[PDB]
């Protein structure tokens, strides 16, 4: 079907001296793709014409976001009310009930070698556990969709614009977006590299800001990301959410949600979905919690899948002359435009 | 203690109107010093009878050189074979392991404001970088030195004579000194004066090895300053070596600095260290090649500090005139001196 619009480019010498001062221990590298500039890793290459062109179908539900935003939460709270509050179903683990679209993007098996010498000990891995996820991560996404038949509804997760996915999708699917302040999305990324052992373990969340604000992390540059999702946001197949928004008000969010997907909550189905996203409790469950990876060995000591759960915590991190750069940065991307944090 | 033997005088109007012509844009001038007429920046005078006094330490080891002619692959031997060979320690930057003595003559305070005028951008300074090098460079060489407490070892780096420092010092502390041909001398300095945007952009290598051989560069009169490191060559204390000889047998001239030094190299330990001053490795070298320098705004595109690392280049810049001219000069300061250069 249609061709790929896209060009890339690689990074020139600052970008590149910028990325590989906190990312150069990670294997896989980046490349520049469309007229925005958004960072993929390489091997999302590959698959990047087939996405653009995957077969969409009427019952398929997208939950997308700028990652760190709020995705899991959203894909339980929309996994459950799409499947009758059927909590018992919902046990099993995330990653087998929806399909994450790009995370194939992150291995380059040309490099499977690689990818233990960043752990502390190569030697503890399950290797069974570990090279089946190494095997998983190879399949592209497009053909984990086409893999499930016609009679299973999908569930797909994602953390790609619209403008890398068939335009029109909104057509055929639902999606929810998620969006969140950027400072905080930098903060709880930060860690996330930490917990994957994405960053280098020298560099500090000073220089991992820069790389984020300045459009040289995974699929920055952000404001351009959230301002896709924004345009369609009155489309009746997109739902436009901010993370804040679960914290203010679970009950309403969730009330939301199910008139998003035509459902009929009563006010105690959704006050039992509100207990089921209490931010401890969700933590300590294992279906949602990525803590299976940790008997692996791939997650670090100190980090965790799920972590504060807090809104306005980045003001911990970040110093004077940081919070004018990031305030002169959502300045300027906010000019002429009617986006607005309900936090700011 | 000790007054300072030597008067300084203005450059006649001969001097000056050449000098004028090929570094005049640059802020901080030139004056004559002492009886063989060096050329030191005028911020050099205050500070001039405090280096001459400079209390010295029984540990000190000095690296010297006229300028350009392999000051930097010295001080790394010199650095890392003092410190035990370790490679990791010596990932700090060279500024921060060498005091550089006369560095700080080539700034003068009082012309702050016309320092920035002489790059293309100095709007894209960085400025609390850029403000905080200007103040580094204000301090005096001797003051830098004093600081340095009695049980950490001081490493020194200069390109003074040996006229201007205390006379016997020899007798106190080791120094390795290099001398290479002039006439790379001069390229290697012409394109270093490119690299700090201290010539006129207007200037060619023709009115720069006008200045050159003439003693209106900075620290010549070029043979002066070598054959005073010359005569002392026999001292114990005191290591005299060619550009040359680190291109023609590296190991064998790691081999003399680490028994000048007082250590008993193996055969490995040496090449390990040979592998590590390899051109390309050296060049790359974060913490040799001053890099950090561009991401300031202070060096020009085009030039670099570890630049081409080769012998005989100097073929290429000279035409016939200036080569017969050359060959007039070193055989006129040759004359009756048993200093003699591997090359030629
Ligand atoms: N039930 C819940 N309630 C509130 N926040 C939750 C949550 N489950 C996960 N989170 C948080 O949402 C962020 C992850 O979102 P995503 O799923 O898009 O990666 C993490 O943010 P923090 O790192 O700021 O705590 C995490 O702690
Ligand atoms: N590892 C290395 N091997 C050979 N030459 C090196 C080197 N590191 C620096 N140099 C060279 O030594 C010269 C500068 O000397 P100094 O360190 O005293 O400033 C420069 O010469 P060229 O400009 O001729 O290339 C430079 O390229
Ligand atoms: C939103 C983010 C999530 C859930 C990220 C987790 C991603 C995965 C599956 C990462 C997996 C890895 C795997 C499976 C193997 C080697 C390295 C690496 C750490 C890149
Ligand atoms: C052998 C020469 C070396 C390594 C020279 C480096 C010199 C320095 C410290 C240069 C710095 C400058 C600084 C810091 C500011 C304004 C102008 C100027 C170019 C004179
Ligand atoms: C601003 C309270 Hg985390
Ligand atoms: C002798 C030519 Hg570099
Ligand atoms: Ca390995
Ligand atoms: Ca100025």
């Amino acid at each position: 079907d249609l061709p790929f619009p896209y060009e890339f480019r690689e990074l020139n010498p600052e970008e590149d001296k910028l990325v590989k001062a906190n990312l150069g221990a990670f294997p896989t590298t980046y490349v520049k793709l469309g007229p925005k500039g958004y960072m993929v890793y390489r091997p999302y290459l590959k698959d990047a014409a087939n996405i653009y062109n995957m077969p969409l179908r009427p019952t398929d539900v997208f939950v997308a976001s700028y990652q760190r935003s709020g995705t899991t939460m959203t894909q339980e709270l929309v996994w459950l009310i799409e499947n009758d509050l059927n909590f018992e179903a919902a046990k099993t683990y995330m990653s087998l009930r929806y399909i994450y679209l790009d995370g194939f993007m992150i291995y380059d098996p040309e490099k499977q070698e690689e990818y233990n010498d960043i752990l502390p000990n190569p030697e503890n891995l399950d290797m069974e556990r570990y090279l089946g996820l190494l095997e998983y991560s190879s399949r592209p996404g497009s053909s984990l969709l086409a893999a499930v038949p016609p009679t299973e509804k999908r569930f797909v997760k994602t953390h790609l614009p619209l403008s890398l996915m068939p335009p029109n999708m909104l057509d055929t699917v639902k999606m929810v977006y998620l969006a969140r302040d950027p400072r905080d999305v930098a903060v709880s990324s930060f860690h996330h590299a930490r917990l994957l052992y994405l960053l280098n373990k020298q560099s500090n969340f000073k220089d991992f800001w820069e790389m984020f604000h300045r459009g040289l992390y995974t699929l920055t540059p952000y404001f351009e990301h959230v301002k896709e999702a924004w345009a369609k946001r009155h489309d009746p197949n997109m739902l436009f959410l901010f993370y804040e928004d679960y914290l203010k008000d679970l009950p309403g969010s969730i009330a939301r949600i199910a008139d998003f997907l035509g459902k009929k909550l009563s006010e105690e189905q959704i006050q039992r979905l509100s207990e089921h996203l209490n931010f401890e409790k969700f933590k300590n469950n294992g279906a949602v919690n990525m803590e299976d990876y940790r008997e692996i060995g791939i997650l670090a000591d100190g980090e965790h899948f799920i972590r504060k759960g807090k809104a306005g915590c980045w003001r911990d991190y970040f110093d004077e002359e940081m919070t004018k750069q990031a305030e002169k940065w959502i300045k300027d991307n906010l000019k002429d435009t009617d986006l607005r944090y309900p936090n700011m």
